[PDB]
């Protein structure tokens, strides 16, 4: 499965329910760019 | 100690070491504003 | 060109050069998700 | 007034009204920490 041995994984506590969803959203956003970032050019 | 019974607490996994510190920074930023937000006016 | 009449556009001043690039990065991240968000399912 | 000659100022266009307010919020958050960051210790 390509192994999850990418960068070290971490965690962060976020108080607030609505605010939490907001942080997670930014995280998935960067992960999405990384998907097209490692996309071979051409 | 005013009890930690504020909003429900949550957590988020952030891959990458440098990126992790970045997310945590934004979290502490909002928490700082909340400190002066609950500061009685006058 | 599909017209740029989407949501109203706005602007934000960000002091600091390194910090500025950081904000712009988050903006492009959300815009990327929106691209796959409006992607017809199936 | 201490002169606004701090780091170079910049700008960023953010589509969406609700989203715009969100970005501006993060900006003010970092600026708040900077205020207590330049606060002489002791």
């Amino acid at each position: 499965k390509k192994k999850p041995l990418d960068g070290e994984y971490f965690t962060l506590q976020i108080r607030g329910r609505e605010r939490f969803e907001m942080f997670r959203e930014l995280n998935e956003a960067l992960e999405l760019k990384d998907a097209q970032a490692g996309k071979e050019p051409g």
